[PDB]
């Protein structure tokens, strides 16, 4: 299992995040606890699962999965890096005012319920889930700060910013002495390239790690055999090269600069080994351009657009 | 219901706020908490209170019956804004024992916890100074405030009868030190009284603060008085029969005519009854035409910003 | 002379401040200000009256070096507060007045689409070549006060040193915010137009502007000054020197009468009924939130 | 003539930005200026030095204009944004121009090898020593316009005030992150090449007399059919576009000929319908801001 | 009773602050709480207190006695402005263990929680530093009352017997960093020892401290020779009480009354043995000094007035 | 010559500082044959230096201080407006495009620090300007001063120029440690008192107190009982003070320089230096001074 730091900030994780989207509705919470349990003999140490994971009525499953299995001891609270998010509303449809978004009010009663359904007094890593552009830089930080100045949680992320939001978001904490965004969780892999133009960008020259959300796009990435889309070529090419989808969708992010690692959603424990194997490939100079050819990116702004 | 930002920052507010002081004094309980119960399914979330509602020997009647509020659970201490405030003085009415009213730190720590307790909460979502006090200064302010904040005590500050060099001086006096300043003011404003848009409104506009309109009705006077001799107060009627001209009631046009002006977050109404509840909310959703407002600035004329208000 | 420091910077001026009047006879009226100790000097209006303070200093004899000298800043840039309209209002009244530098530089009226990072690089540079001293407003309100000289603080600056306001008996709604503003930060204030126009200069004898309940008022008024003996030209500027946080008035003599006057009204102590009477006649408003809440 | 802040600031530019043998020229900027167009941009849609003439002419050119050029696309620092280059590109620049202030001074292009706290020490010697009034950027990407700006708000110094991108019917990808990064900060937004190169000005048109080349490029070019529909020229609706789109302070123009010059002007008062708007948008669609345009 | 703002703080405090330094060692808690109970009636809402109070082996018992009265309940703890102090070695006199006096955070951290123990209260409203320790470093200072202001233990933080520039530096130090700084100065003034006014009350004022003056008689030697040193002093003390009889007033009272005219005096520490002592305490806050007693305390007393004048120019 | 750090800061100065009073040219030049450094005008001493500066790297070798020079309003005092009026006026005088210590006459109260800073800054980012200094400070005038410079990344204050001698040791109980604290050079101001511990008794052969003469005479018989000058005693007392970088001396001949040279070289014994603080007690530091 490789590791890394997560972008510029102390803390080691493993190269493959474990998503626990399934864990509760396509995952039962017996399997769920044994994919855990086999990701931590792989050595994975980085878990990542939301408040609105679940669905709908079941909100917070996820976390009251987790929850659960670390209440079942053996040092498995104290050595995964957990991660959480706040942003979403835990009612479905349209909510009442200030029970989504990043409000100091929904903060508060977001990472209170949090915590305790996932059973610990802190989040390793707490995220937004996405950007709120009516919540101000200063009042964001006031409450993680409160946060980390009880011990409630260590590090703060991003998920789905925009780069400049990244900058804004960093530079105001450091005016003032406090740790900024750490990471960001942006939707990349090779059917969608878009985050290279500015996301990636911000986050290297800001010093946040990149864990990339649904990076086999969804599965669509991972193997048309369980049947635009001329594309998914890729398929060929890779039966040609005797390499298995899901794990060349994997290795590829894996080989980007800037790139923590995906978060992998395993339904199986079988699916988790498959992802462990795609941490080892080395996708060959050949394959690399091939791929290339196949998904194009653009690249950083301005050039993407202009020169 | 209609929703806003209050000013910059990222809370979103009714554009009615639900006023209490008339719970306890003159509404009880049981009723009050009717009239709150309407209130939240009429999608407004933000209510308004203070230490010292409850008068005389009553003070803190209202921050529990809102106690008692929270207490029947159903969401209700979830779902809401919960403002309150402090400056006042909490014993019997007259000059205060030093350091019982205004805004040392001393008095700011004895009041929010003494407020905590009545409420039934282990937070209030909007702490207002009830007023300026100019003998404590900001540095000593936000300390006390700060350490609120820090222990989850309070999320946000406001400030109620302020000049706007005051708000200026609180968000300049913040800002240098990271803290999240004054998020809203509340301010007398009505059709009768327009002076806070010299200053008062303006400063509140560069700065990013929420404006709330107290005593939208002049404690009555566009609320129909005239029609009702069927506070004394001249020169002081073609208001109503303007009003009786066009089909409008007095007390929902001055709550619509607030809504309008730029800036206002919205007016604090003050029902005694639910159905002066629900007169607000018609109040919400009135349009008040290019041609009737023409005609009610026309009675009564604001001076517009400083320095051209008096000057150029 | 009476001589106060100009809010709470070092500058010490007279409480007199001389104005713009209407070239041979402005240059007599400024030596003779000077000898009644008048030492702060402003080109005051709402381009010559600067080519004359000018013509002043080539004179010699130290005329620049004993005064303050104070100077305020349509084409797209050619007004208002941005950089480029200071630079080249600065740079042509630095080359109307033939000094190389101006004491107290003031802002005409606030510019609300101009942020004060702006305004206060346009400033730092003149204040760092040498070309300025201080920095004033005219019609700011309150908080544009408080604002423009919390931003300054940030960065070192010294901000505002002054503000000049409409003030006089008459309107007295500068007494609101923008004096307590200006008293909180430390600004001097300068009171313009004084006498109202000339209403309070006892223009009802001199008729051997405004009048409807107006006339009332200005009426007791005259009345009063006659039952004590007292002229209304002398009067309106002592009162302002009782305000609390005034500097002093300005004043734009033509003759040297109007100066002696002035002078006389520099040196006028008020009684105490003749206060609370003027009061009487000439309610203001207090400062808000009392003005019109509690 | 219709007139804009800058972004933020407080200098007010007309909405037309006037780009680029000498005494053509000379007499096109006096008709600009006649016109009301103050604003006036060294980027091509010698070139200072023709400024620098039109100067010496006297007649208060100079006092009306509002001047904006650019650093200079190798022997090392004669490129890119070291405080070297950026010293004696502004050295050359003021001789050239004959004039000893700029009034806005811009980036050509980020420049990933310096950091912000180099470029704003040289921008700051120049703006203490008078030298220049206010710095713009070019050919940002939206998070390099938040680092500048947070940088300079650090020490006092004022920042970017304008960012000048390109931007037009077919290339709408500065609405991803550049122009909301530009809104946030209060930049005045430029549109370079708001035509396309020739393309949204009649250009299939003109071939009854760039890459016209590609069939589905064509096929959208339905635009010059939409505006005969409705009887609007093409090279005005093109630039009046780029007018209704938020954050955009004006396209940067280059008329050579009287009528050149009318047709800009008419396009800054045209007012567009609704329905050409929907019409044009249903055309040439745009990205949305991110993350929404790839994510949600 | 006249009330004043402690400097420039919001706090109003009485214009007399109880000393309570005679509460254990010579007053018994029975009695001092009748004293702080008649305090209390007489509108003195500002109680100064000191852990080390007691003396040898019963430091601390003077915090016990206000805690004792405090558990009386009536409105009494929050009825008053609660100071007390940090600095003295609070076990057996005689040189303290290292770091069981002076102004570590580690002394201060130890310090505060046996005082609140004994005070009986979550918080104190004035925590004040006993002396200046010039080698403990501002920063490390405002760290530990940083920590106390934010866990609510304490509001304000007050100095004793520093030098002016302890002053400027200490509030400098909390300015930079948005911290409320120092907001008193309990200093050693009274008509025999005016050289306060060189530098700590001038420092004081453009810092907006409240200035205190502690041992206000001197030791009772401004307070009456009449119940009975060097003979220049006793000639000064027998000139005033000469000029006192001549005025009809007790120099107990003029003592207290002169310090209540010296511009940016908060006022004295009154400290009673007795609840006679206190109401004469009252009686001196009521009395007007007259211009030639003034003048002529002067003449007797004379002060030097502010550096760099009182020795240059 | 013994030469020290001016306070904190990398200016190296003689521990004799040249005060002021065609013959004067010649002391200068022999002040600094002597090694003398560190000049100081404490107008015409101004035009002096002047007309010195004749050349050979005369400027170039000397640390030249001076003053604002201190009534008509804003012709006295630090506001930013006599600032600016006086350092002109003395550059002119000095005929020199800078002076390297620069400093205030006196405190004046009524002006802000972030005024006076505003004056210096730009004097300094002009190059006209090295260091400032102050004169007849409070030490919180000291610490606010310093303070208020350091907040902006400005140097403050390098120097206090106080009152400072046997008689006179009133200087220690604040100005001093405040200076020592922001590490000021403290130049000690009218070392022998005006002249009182030059050997005024045996001159005789300002104050006809005989208080104050028995105090003289106990020094001036300890002196000769030692075989010691004091004209030499009074200026090598102080160089033993803690913080003082050295006193202020107007040489007017090659005998009066060379006598202050001997002073500045001369080691004191510990039982002379006991015996100089019997007969002239200092008050120590406040708040010790007055509390405990
Ligand atoms: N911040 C945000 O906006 C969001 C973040 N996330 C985070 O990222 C994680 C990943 O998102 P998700 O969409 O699940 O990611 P993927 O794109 O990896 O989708 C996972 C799915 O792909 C298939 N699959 C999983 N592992 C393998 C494998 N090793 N080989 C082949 N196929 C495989 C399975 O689909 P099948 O049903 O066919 O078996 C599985 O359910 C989440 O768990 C969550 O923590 C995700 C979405 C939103």
């Amino acid at each position: 299992m490789e590791y890394t730091q997560l972008g510029r900030i102390g803390l080691k994780v493993s190269r493959l995040v474990l998503g626990t989207m399934n864990f509760g509705p396509t995952t039962d919470e017996a399997e769920s606890h044994a994919i855990m349990d086999a990701a931590l003999d792989a050595g994975i140490n980085f878990f990542d699962t939301a408040n609105v994971y679940g669905w709908g009525e079941n909100k917070g499953r996820t976390e009251e999965i987790l929850g659960s299995w670390f209440a079942q001891g053996g040092d498995r609270r104290d050595k995964v890096v957990l991660a959480t998010k706040v942003y979403g509303n835990m009612g479905d449809g349209p909510a009442w005012p200030n029970h989504d978004k990043l409000s100091a009010l929904n903060i508060r009663r977001s990472v209170d319920a949090s915590l305790k359904r996932l059973g610990t007094d802190h989040i390793d890593l707490y995220q937004f889930h996405h950007v709120d552009r009516d919540t101000p830089w200063d009042e964001i930080w006031q409450a993680m700060d409160v946060l980390v100045r009880q011990g409630k949680i260590l590090y703060v992320g991003s998920s789905n910013f925009a780069g400049w939001n990244i900058a804004q978001a960093n530079e105001t904490a450091a005016r003032h002495g406090r740790l900024g965004l750490v990471s960001e969780q942006c939707l990349y892999n090779l059917c969608e390239r878009r985050a290279e133009m500015e996301v990636v960008p911000a986050a290297r020259e800001y010093g946040l790690g990149v864990i990339a959300w649904s990076p086999l796009h969804g599965g669509l990435l991972g193997g048309i055999r369980k049947e635009q889309r001329e594309q998914i070529r890729y398929e060929d090419l890779l039966d040609k090269h005797g390499l298995e989808p899901g794990e060349v969708a994997l290795a590829w992010l894996l080989t980007r600069p800037g790139v923590t690692g995906p978060i992998v959603g395993p339904r199986t424990a079988d699916q988790l080994a498959s992802a462990v194997r795609a941490a080892e490939l080395t996708l060959t100079d050949e394959v690399l351009t091939a791929l290339d050819e196949i998904f194009p990116g653009p690249g950083p702004s301005p050039e993407a657009f202009a020169w």
